[PDB]
């Protein structure tokens, strides 16, 4: 509250340690459904269903051009990426598998470098 504080998490390498994350998501193997928008003029449903598109290209912008105010809004948009996926795939496809694996892949990453 007012004149108290908690005392002071050291923020000052987040940026460097969430674009480490990034690169590595960015060159797994089964990163290719997510490396770029989805195309939204060609694949029918998506723009009514997925009311917030992301990817990986996307979050490397925000993250180069300070769009992300801190970490969590960061992991969030990862998130949302393969909150996506799950919403339009299905979890027996390559791409649906795709993103069961990617979202395992950050979260290991996530806990191990900040928690």
């Amino acid at each position: 509250s007012m004149s108290v504080k908690k005392p002071k998490r050291d923020d000052s390498k987040d940026l460097a340690l969430c674009s480490m994350i990034l690169t590595e998501m960015e060159t797994h193997e089964d990163a290719w459904p997510f490396l770029l928008p989805v195309n939204l003029k060609l694949v029918p449903g998506y723009k009514k269903v997925i009311k917030k598109p992301m990817d990986f290209s996307t979050i490397r912008e925000k993250l180069s051009s300070g769009q992300y105010p801190n970490l969590e809004t960061f992991a969030l948009d990862v998130r949302l990426v393969f909150d996506n996926c799950e919403t339009f795939n299905e979890d027996d496809s390559d791409i649906g598998r795709a993103g069961h694996n990617m979202r395992k892949y950050f979260e290991k990453k996530w806990t191990d470098t900040f928690k």
